[PDB]
């Protein structure tokens, strides 16, 4: 089976349950920096699409991804939820800070619908990890 | 203004009657590789979700994002459409093409609802061009 700690914040979340219905062997610590830890330079780091926005209207974005890279030589962000119909911000902000994670902190944004689905994407993630380890 | 060159193909999309909407001074050429290019480094390539799907089920997507890499330093991929509740493929295989794009070949890939958005999104990434050069 693959191997994945876990940041204790997450333990009771339902990315964790689906994660542990994959088979998937959890240890479980309290880190500093991201969510899922698949290696020594894989890390991943899960935020709701409202945390995500409220990071922009704040202006903290940029320094938690810096921090993310800081730690990890490869960081991911998982983006969960849908982040259109969700106003209080226009379209641009959201695009703008996007482009700039992914394109000028070269730190890949994928998306997820559900927690399962985060799951999902760090189970794949893990697996690949394990078998070019 | 920002100037933005577009392969001929892409000509008489909706994307490029926004870019013209938002004030971008197009160049046309016939490109190898590529659909808007930004400089040098950077070029995007807009694939529809259904295009994307089948490049998945015949298994191109991949040569698809090497020829991309081989041609420009900064190349991102622009996925336009929902890539939910569309069938005739397990959703891990999506994740799974999603994931090894955007983390093993380091080439960012931006989701996008309509042409309208793709084309917001080159006109915000080549703003930022323009202003850093
Ligand atoms: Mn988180
Ligand atoms: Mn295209």
């Amino acid at each position: 089976g693959v191997k994945v700690v876990v940041d204790s914040r997450e333990l009771r979340s339902e990315v964790v349950k689906r994660l542990k219905l994959l088979g998937v062997k959890l240890e479980v610590k309290t880190l500093d920096v991201g969510d899922y830890i698949i290696s020594e330079d894989v890390a991943i780091e899960r935020k709701s699409a409202n945390d995500l926005i409220q990071s922009i209207i704040d202006g903290g974005l940029f320094d938690q991804v810096k921090r993310l890279k800081e730690a990890y030589s490869r960081p991911i962000m998982i983006v969960e939820g849908s982040l259109y119909g969700i106003r209080n911000v226009h379209p641009n902000a959201i695009r703008g800070a996007i482009a700039a994670v992914t394109v000028d902190f070269g730190v890949p944004i994928i998306f997820s619908s559900t927690p399962e689905e985060t799951a999902q994407y760090i189970f794949l993630i893990a697996k690949r990890e394990q078998e070019e380890r």
